[PDB]
């Protein structure tokens, strides 16, 4: 049980909690939409909004967005998310001047956002 | 503080494992609820392979075993049922397969999620 080190566990377990939760929301939202009945898809999207606070927007070439504040916790959360969703995942604090937690996804060649009503990326809901 | 009337001193926090399990079940149930019937096999395969979420039919003949009756488990179970419904079965095994087993229902169809 060693005395020569200096590094100790700090806040990393919380970052993992937050990240794995966000990864679940994005993956399950994508899956729900991918396999949805087209006749029920509006209802699905309303259900996600009302019961999970998840909004789905098309991701357009004309979208502007702002990256998360470059703080150490945010870097760790983002890194943990990208480990599961892919390097090219875009994670933002606002898109088209709407604040939130914004995470990109794709279905084949169609691009989307998941938008969550959260003041901070470092949030456990 | 221990004898005081402050919220933080008198009420246990929601177990994070419980709220996470709730979110997974809610989303899974949502995916299934609005799914295209011809895509339900594909959906179930994707849930298992890509999200680690295994959905099975729940049959009347299923044997299940309840979680150990310890105070933490009672609080987790209470937090799950307060969000999913009091009809929710929560089990440590179904048909002698260990796991975190949580039931849900859509119309006349009963299901398990194993995590």
């Amino acid at each position: 049980p060693g005395s020569m080190s200096f590094r100790v566990i700090e806040r990393e377990p919380r970052a993992q909690r937050v990240a794995l939760q966000l990864v679940a929301i994005v993956k399950l939202t994508r899956t729900a939409l991918l396999y949805s009945d087209p006749d029920l898809r509006r209802a699905l999207l309303q259900d996600l909004e009302s019961n999970e606070g998840v909004r789905v927007y098309p991701r357009e070439k004309t979208d502007k967005f702002k990256l998360q504040p470059d703080e150490s916790v945010n870097r760790l959360i983002e890194h943990d998310i990208r480990s599961r969703l892919g390097d090219d995942t875009v994670i933002a604090q606002s898109v088209n001047d709407i604040p939130g937690v914004w995470i990109s996804f794709k279905i084949d060649d169609d691009d989307y956002w998941v938008a969550l009503d959260r003041d901070q990326l470092d949030t456990v809901t």
